[PDB]
């Protein structure tokens, strides 16, 4: 079938907000393992890897925690290519969405010909000379870019980096708060994406047909889903650091990865940006953390309609 | 025009919450018969049908309430023959989903030829020996198919059930916690179904053409909506004994009822599933009320558009 | 690019609350300015016009605020003129969707080509005859229309008006509260118009594609979006006068407006029917300003893809 490979990442030097280490843990004890297990497959747990923090880490110009963030995805990166060398399916639950350099590295240095579906209400291909924040969560794709190679300069904690996917092999869903900068870069570099005003104008159901059929028209490669939080509407995921209106709804989120599934080419998995203590009441915890799960065991094959052995 | 024909039926012997047997009350009380009338019908209100509790009623193995259960819809059956017998559509609000079984019927009795339009969240196609609640009120539709006659045992209550819709006649629009058997059911028999998967993939435009297309296109024979409250998100209507989140949108719900009205093939109706006592504030219980009416008139006549004379 | 012609219109004698007077304030003091400048554009704020009340301002049979009525469309149709004269798109903040009657007015004088968009969940076209509240905020379209001159009588206050647009050059969005004599007029007359029920059959997407090709099919000429908050669901913008359920979401809200900016031929704006009075909790009054606001951008270039220079 379809084996999994489990990877905690309770990692937040990505961004302000420290919580989002929080992730792996409530997901986990939001009993994961064996929803998964209800199902079919083989959940392989490698843990939560360690962080040690880095003592002397100082900004490369505006952008904190370089080698902090450098680190945890060159780590990440490792063990993402044990499990994908275990033939089993990456997933990572992790904290905030820079350590999406450290899964894309390892899961391409074992399947360099994956396609990416980056779900989110941001584009976070801010470079280190063009992010404003200048938070490291906003910019992992451009450090995994081929064509944006020699747009980035070199920041401390990434000398290991090397370009994985290229322009034509990504797509975005569930944008609608782009960076000035950013949206340059999608213009530019031809990258295909459906923001909010596409997912209106073709509804989730066409969306995914074109995004499949974009990324998997020529050949059957690998499919990564960087799946952030805040790609769903606040309402339905609060407790995530950076939230934005008028995103995806719940059965949205839902048929994006059914659809993934039902491909079968699903390689690698994360879901980041959750931060239960940014959540208001104990609810908002819990409608965050639960609507996150909905999501994962769909990716692994439940569906709205129904399942049986 | 179109007469109709108001069956009360305070029952809830075909679940464990009892309140909802309040709806026919509600449901009146709310101003539906008025409302019916501010349009162009003859409201013939056959009143609500008194219910003598079966004083030993013990379970067919894990089968509560079958005797209570199986006369409730025998009672109902008749009732039913009676009112599309004045030429009239038969509008049952009823309790728990179980009733199901007698509306159909008697329907049938007349309209042997009548279509059928499950909305629910759920399939309520359990056998007695395939349910694991033990629930009557997920099971009706499983007494009412051909197909499956000789996988229902004989349990008491029911010796008068003559099974009286084929697989090929009934569409589920609303689904998303089918139960294993039940998906087992769904996909071998082949019965045509529009999970919330479907309805994020073609939109309720498309679910609507192609339900309709699917059931009136060799024949324009009578229709039959059972419509279970729980169809819709529990954000419209939390006053259920059963709700899923995901559901149908208050817009979605109107556009099905509409749709089915412009058709004039709707022959039977029935308003299931609603408990006021298990909303939490006073007004959920107006909200799940309200828009309970809301989608009766529907099916009537009323048409966000307007209406004139 | 595209100068903008601001006109504060503090007016609420169109209707029965009067708080619709505070929409120039608040929408101002929300940022209005200072956020379509930062996007590409020559803002002109002509500033709020001044209403003097009409003393002795009695009844029209049971049509009140005549003359206070339509003196401050005809104040409000010269300035749009004026505007429109200086060559810059006229947007008008209003208090009651009565002033539709002179911005629709001054901007014809001008442009006696353009086209209507009329975004509401009401059709507003009761004439002095068929209007049974009586307010005027509730017929701004039936003095407008040509077809529809001969079924008005002679009004205090509109001596000065000129039916402009014709039956075939008007579409409304929203619909979902249309009186018998509105529905009775809407059909009769041949006027294009999306329901709530043909947003739900064609989806906002389809929509959009089949407003702008009918009216800007044979010839690209001037376009005039009117828009009332209570078009989108109460839930979006609560705080409004006459709201209804079932309304367009924030994203669709934001669809139409960033489908209409990109054809580039919007020459005049109008926000009305906000009251912030009319809103409960004090957030509830920022979620119905703050979501006009990111429409109104919308309009004038903000997309949720991104911009940039
Ligand atoms: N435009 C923002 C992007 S924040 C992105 C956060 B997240 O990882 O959740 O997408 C910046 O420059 O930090
Ligand atoms: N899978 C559940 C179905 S409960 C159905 C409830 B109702 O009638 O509301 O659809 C069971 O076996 O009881
Ligand atoms: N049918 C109502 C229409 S109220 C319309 C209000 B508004 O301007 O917001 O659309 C009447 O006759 O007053
Ligand atoms: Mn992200
Ligand atoms: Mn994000
Ligand atoms: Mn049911
Ligand atoms: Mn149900
Ligand atoms: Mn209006
Ligand atoms: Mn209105």
């Amino acid at each position: 079938s379809r084996t999994i490979g489990i990877i905690g990442a309770p990692f937040s030097k990505g961004q302000p907000r420290g919580g989002v280490e929080e992730g792996p843990t409530v997901l986990r004890k939001a009993g994961l393992l064996e929803k998964l297990k209800e199902q079919e497959c083989d959940v392989k747990d490698y843990g939560d890897l360690p962080f040690a923090d880095i003592p002397n880490d100082s900004p490369f110009q505006i952008v904190k925690n370089p080698r902090s963030v450098g680190k945890a995805s060159e780590q990440l990166a490792g063990k993402v290519a044990e499990v994908k060398k275990n033939g089993r399916i990456s997933l990572v639950l992790g904290g905030d969405h820079s350590l999406a350099i450290g899964s894309i590295s390892g899961h391409a240095r074992v399947h360099p010909d994956l396609g990416v579906i980056w779900v989110d209400a941001h584009t976070d291909i801010n470079t280190p000379l063009t992010t404003t924040s200048g938070n490291l969560h906003g910019q992992p794709v451009s450090f995994l870019l081929k064509e944006l190679k020699g747009k980035i300069p070199d920041v401390p904690g990434f000398s290991w980096v090397t370009p994985c996917i290229s322009a034509k092999d990504i797509v975005y869903i569930g944008l609608r708060d782009v960076d000035p900068g950013e949206h340059y870069i999608l213009k530019t570099l031809g990258i295909k994406y459906f923001s909010m005003t596409e997912v209106d104008r073709l509804g989730i159901g066409k969306v995914m047909e074109e995004t499949l059929s974009y990324l998997l028209g020529r050949k059957k490669r690998p499919i990564h889903l960087s799946f952030d939080v805040d790609g769903l509407d606040p309402s339905f995921t609060p407790a995530t650091g950076t939230p934005v209106v008028g995103g995806l709804t719940y059965r949205q989120g839902l048929y994006i990865t059914e659809e993934i599934y039902k491909t079968g080419l699903l390689s690698g998995l994360d879901i980041m940006e959750v931060n239960p203590s940014l959540g208001k009441t104990p609810e908002e915890v819990t409608r965050t953390v639960n609507t996150a799960v909905a999501i994962t065991l769909a990716c692994f094959g439940l569906a709205r309609e129904g399942n049986h052995k």
